């Protein structure tokens, strides 16, 4: 139907503007402590910390199948990877200040993308 298309269509430019967004949230983590899944043959207990382990790597294989239909989604998986890491890491450590500093100067990123959201509808 062309509702149908009209529908892809919108999803297609939140997925422009989410990655824009996540481009944008990537380059404050310039140690790239974030790119990547934690390792579970470097960190073989992960999984009895952390129960939706997250990280950039992972959001892009979602966002690049148009898997994020809203910004909530979205700003849900950010929101674990800070979450995550800010439990399993204690507070003298690099791991979780990167983190702090990560959700710091996300936030401000993360409010003009849900007023562009908005109003672009």
């Amino acid at each position: 139907s062309m509702e149908q298309v009209a529908m892809e269509l919108r999803l297609t430019e939140l997925t422009r503007l989410l990655r824009s967004v996540l481009d944008q949230l990537q380059d404050k983590d310039p140690a790239r402590i974030f790119a990547q899944p934690v390792s579970l043959k470097e960190v073989p207990d992960y999984l009895d910390h952390i129960k939706h382990p997250m990280d950039f790597a992972t959001m892009r294989k979602r966002l690049e199948a148009q898997g994020y239909k809203n910004l909530h989604e979205f700003e849900e998986d950010f929101d674990l990877i800070i979450d995550n890491c800010m439990k399993y890491n204690a507070r003298d450590t690099v791991f979780y200040r990167a983190a702090v500093r990560l959700r710091d100067q996300g936030g401000v990123v993360l409010r003009q993308a849900r007023r562009e959201v908005d109003s672009i509808g």
